[PDB]
């Protein structure tokens, strides 16, 4: 449909020396339904979800510059874990 | 590793013969959760537990409602549970 709802989602940092751990409840979208862009050279995160249910927006800054080349993610009950290498 | 129980998001909606009670209660198994009615139709009680998170909510209905009477579901982190009004 063309309106929909748009949140921001609970999120936490992190910081353990070696990696950036980002954690966010997006309860309502699939796995499929998200995106993660690191942006500002690694300073900065982005996540967006949409699905028929629900949508998400979020801007993270970041500890330190991150890289995204080792970067796993994990989603789990609609809690959605992230794990960056620092550069 | 502190626990505090929080009180999970949830929207309620009455159609017609059912109401649709929705929760959100993500990081949660589905086996971790339980439902329950009480007080007669009017309330619904709705318990989720995890190590990282702990969820109770107690909803007073608009309507009372049989307790046998469910369907429930769950989809990434999302409860969703329909209920009859009383005959």
């Amino acid at each position: 449909p063309m309106i929909s709802e748009e949140r921001e989602p609970l999120a936490d940092v992190i910081e353990k020396g070696d990696e950036i751990k980002v954690v966010a409840e997006v309860p309502g979208v699939n796995k499929e339904d998200i995106k993660v862009k690191v942006t500002n050279g690694g300073k900065k995160l982005v996540i967006t979800a949409k699905s028929e249910d629900r949508q998400y927006y979020k801007e993270i800054d970041l500890p330190a510059e991150v890289d995204e080349k080792a970067a796993k993610a994990n989603f789990k009950n609609g809690v959605l874990e992230i794990t960056l290498k620092k550069k």
